[PDB]
């Protein structure tokens, strides 16, 4: 939890593809002692893991929708059982339990209109028990960073 | 749009933080051969760019909170302003313009239940052009995952 | 208004490319009788005009979506202008002055999801005393024949 | 996708009832030479068919309504059965699954407003799963063409 | 263009609901022709439905009714006939003069007579809201009355 | 109130052009005794008059509409404008200003869609400072009695 | 009502561990003479009880969360069975059964929001024929005072 | 894991407020030290913030205030400020003993204490209503009062 690692985090959020060359130069050590605190920040649980961003206008996947559900309340297991199955599904970014009108919020991406539908109803509308499930389509994304705000 | 490229795409994402031989290790390839083939990946627009995915849980961001803006249609400019104006706000992570009952949803995370309570009517309702924001704390994140799908075949 | 040209309403509508030949054949009469017939019919007003159907799915235009415009009632002339601009639209297949929470139920068609974006603000919101605009995108369309019931 | 077949397909709809030659003769092109080319994108599937285009004003359907139907997610056959249930009534002409609030949205010519009356909640609201039907009556119907947007380029 | 009404028997129609007590031979004079004539006139109107009865008006204030109010039922749908049940469920119910069922945001608009503020507030719910099962409901106190005539607009050219 | 009278409004109420030898007959009394008093119930202002009953399809007034009007909040006097100009309007059969979202609700009928298009707009909306206007059509009157509630007891 | 004990009780509700030869200052009296007045008033039945006020935020509740509870309509005795069955549960500091969409209203404090995702369901959606719980996260308590309001005149 | 609060204090604080009006002796004797320690003891927790104050519990029944009712208020944001304004406004009304702004369908979430349900009616609209810019009120009059205890939690360990 040191602070000057802060840049470390900073930076390698900022350009993943950025080995010790770089990386361990713009923050203002060696290639090597720091090198090894952003290695200790991987098992300390600060960096969970890397990964490179793409953009689905190209890859088939170039729609992107909401999906507001609510499940009726039956088995106090209604939402354990339910995320330990909505996790088995790929198709699907994110899953948030929320406080409200609705209780999950889903962000999967397909790449026609026409795609969305099927997982829907097949699958989706086929959760564990869901009874209403309102879609909210992205007509434009104007931001979408899972970058954090480190000082 | 090759195929070895596509197992590429996966591995990279799967694990980005990968030296030029791994990257190009269990898909079939050799070291030299296929490994700055990436390059053009990014020249052209597959790869977007790489980045360190890291716990909001042991930074300063423990708490994740959605909301659904509504925008009043004054004037045509009334999505252009909303759209260069939040972006400038580093406090928010996504913010999306869906159809339906309300036109924006903005996923951020404020450090404390309060920050948000702060974040909001201070940098937030202020936002050009504005009816109603209602709120969508998280109370249990799932699943979470800027991850696509790609897939061989 | 004769009864027995119902018939020769239902098949023309059923298949616009039916020329004297079989048109004139199917339903009872002979190439020159009531083709002269279904000819008076052009003109008395039931046939407004003959139209091929097309697809979609395949030109650019695969999606479909329905926009509710509500404008704030100013000048007298509120729809009549209106009415008489977004006329003046080709990428607007239909437009209603409806009674309710709305008043204008618009059916526009597009390409791809962000066809549609660049649709309205650009000139869907740009219209004359327009106030609220809620989007709704189909993502299946079960049922579309500008046919009507004759029996 | 061709060239010259746009403007086709424009000159088709522009005006369905054409001759052979007709079809063939403001189109920079010959008689036989191209005429029977519509053919391929009747097999193809860029014609869909051709209909005739009937006043509903002089026929017994002088009347038009929409409506917006929300169907209950009870089984996921919900929407399957719905659909396999509404093409069957030849009341109503457009009938589409869009995302917001309602589900549904149907396009519907009664000849009364009686009719309607009739139509609904006698093999409407009687339809495969359902909870609302907020109906919008059509008190002028401004623009209405089935035709697209074929464009040259 | 049918209907085919007589040029006279619209007068005589616009006569009876001027006035719904005129005699028969007034009225054959304010219509022209004989009293006889006149009677097995209106009579054939009264017959086929044109004219579907008559009645008095009484004033709204000098009987406990004094306030009026209108108020904006939204029901469910779940039972195909909930709508056949409600209304056949309205017309037990003298406090209210009007019920309608119009398109859009709501279902309901009913017109209702009581006497005072908490006699409505009675009715409501303990009456209304109980009514063939109905969401909820919005209610519309009426400050001033500047029209209202039950009348029709009978075209005598 | 005299039982009898109450008893003589109600009856009258439900048929007024019913005779007096008639309405003697119900109340239990001599034609002339009673009469006098269906002449005194009427001179008092308990009676403001008497009228028919016509069947509004049989004429030309199948659509019934209801709407929804709002003035602007700018020249106070706007109202009283409204009102004494309201009236005039044939086809406006019905006027209340209630307290609530909006202003009035005006009762109207037409024999057209069309019929209603017109009136709104070419002298609905261009009443007296009208700010905003929404529309009712009714799909089924189910009851429509001026008739009120008198207690034979 | 003495204006004195009704005065007395304000006094004391502004602040009740205030000493009685201070109380006694206030009503302007002998400290004995109604300090048996505060006494006699307690008795009665007029005082409750005496208690100290914390700031949750300096302790662990600084999320404070209302649930909207509604029960099965099944079996009537459920109801009575909720209810001694939640007051033993310490994280529930209210509990009120009201008239309307849902049944119940329960004010519960918690650290983290992780803690009622673990109250809510391990034990919360577990209570006596429980149907549907809709819960509201606060972010801002704008006031929270027991104190009631008495007219010191 | 922080805070460090004197295993000492807990039970000071669950002491005072489980009893309000205990004297310092009797509470030095409940927790151990002697009066003295205790009295600057309580005093730093009574200064920094821990215990904002004392107050006495009266019977809402035995004071016209035997009837309490929720309402849930959702306004209209229009004023950046909107909030604070609508806040800073219903801390003048001691008819309402709690307000909170929570997320989801509404905003705010009022707890008020009046004599009869008329009295309420009152307060609605009249004060209610009439608050700084709010949409439309959902009223929730409650039946009965099974848990209340503003007690907080204090892990005596």
């Amino acid at each position: 939890l040191d602070r000057i690692d802060r840049n470390i985090l900073n930076e390698l959020q900022k350009d993943g593809r950025i080995s010790n060359v770089e990386l361990s130069k713009r923050v203002g050590l060696s290639p090597t002692p720091c090198l090894e605190r952003v290695r200790r920040l991987e098992r300390q649980g600060f960096i969970q893991g890397y990964t490179a961003l793409l953009n689905p206008h190209y890859l088939d996947a170039s729609l992107l929708v909401f999906v507001e559900i609510t499940l009726n309340r039956g088995a106090p297991d209604v939402f354990e059982q339910f995320n330990t199955a909505v996790q088995k599904l790929e198709e699907i970014q994110e899953c948030h339990l929320v406080s409200g009108d609705f209780d999950y919020l889903l962000k999967t991406r397909v790449p026609d209109m026409s795609a969305y539908r099927k997982l829907l109803g097949e699958t989706l509308l086929r959760l564990p028990g869901v009874n209403d499930t309102r879609t909210y389509v992205v007509m434009e994304e104007v931001k979408q960073s899972n970058r954090l705000v480190i000082k």
